[PDB]
């Protein structure tokens, strides 16, 4: 029941590739028992409207890694 | 053993949150305390308010590192 | 749009930029390229500093027409 | 699509807004729309007020992406 | 005549500490008598996280063989 | 610039308690840089004298600055 913290390779090179995308940080990735690979990270965006369009694409990156279970910080540029 | 009971309650009283789920609090490491959680919001509006009441929730629980996903319904 | 190489780099090499994003190159008929930024700089004082700076960035790359939006750390 | 001769309108009409120049609006494939512009302000304090009016403004023509150049007298 | 080093990995290891938000201004120089000083502004949730990444800082930097740092903290929170 | 008359300035400013480390730089194409430490009496009274001190080293023609706080 004791998570383990793996790291996928080109995950955080293909969240940075996102349109839309500012800048990541914090990315974590974790094993939990009985297979199942859990994700967070945190993400800067334009704003939260641009964090809206984005957050599928973010999602399927994960997906792309097998990856279902995702939570996503999006912290907003400041003019 | 946190105090997991009193902070959704807490995080649910948060004005702007419609709901919270997802909630992960963590002390795996020989320390440091994580918390992650999804948040369900109307709008985009005063979202900062909002994130910044959520985090001082959680840091008033002694938790100071968190990852705060927001869904919003609308805008 | 076009893709200049080095662009990016050069600019997030420039002394007081703190983040480059939303940089787009632009081809208007077959001549006039226009460049956008967004730049991160500590402070509307620093970014003053660090403007003409960044327009020769630009500059070096032929680059005469640009909109740079500043975003700031702090003040 | 939009109407760039009415946007500008609608942009120059914003209280607090004294020029506004050099907009462009782009249409990047997969329908992403994207504009930009220069906006002169009195100063930094008018331009803070007025930049959520004028994001709000793009908003209203479906533009969500924006680089906007504050400049100031 | 102080000059400005770059220390190879130093922002990458510095970004990679657990609870930096962000790395920004950061400066490596090199001191007459090989002494080499640095410079940083760092991002944290809050004040207490901050204390506790601290250490963590000055160890990356000591495992470069720095030991004199300016370090000026900017928290998400202040509480 | 003058250090003597600045370190003063800067220990005048209220809630700064003690300063050491005092360093400023002149980085080529006319950038100065300034660095401090500042003994102060926590976080919340730092936020408050941050920007003092910055305006301190502004009236000096220095734009980027880090201080670190010690409390
Ligand atoms: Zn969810
Ligand atoms: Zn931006
Ligand atoms: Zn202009
Ligand atoms: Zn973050
Ligand atoms: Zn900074
Ligand atoms: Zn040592
Ligand atoms: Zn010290």
């Amino acid at each position: 029941t004791v998570p383990k913290q793996i790291d996928i390779r080109n995950l955080i090179k293909e969240l940075r590739n996102v349109e839309g995308v500012e800048e990541v940080h914090e990315l974590h990735v974790w094993q939990l028992a009985g297979s199942r690979i859990i994700a967070t990270a945190h993400i800067k965006c334009e704003d939260p409207t641009s964090y809206m369009e984005v957050a599928k694409t973010i999602k399927d990156v994960f997906h792309n890694h097998g990856i279902h279970a995702t939570t996503i910080q999006p912290e907003f540029a400041s003019v």
